[PDB]
């Protein structure tokens, strides 16, 4: 999954979860 670790720099712009 795209959202896993809670940080603004972790998840990419337009990522597939």
């Amino acid at each position: 999954s795209c959202a896993t670790t809670v940080d603004a720099k972790f998840r990419p712009n337009g990522c597939t979860d």
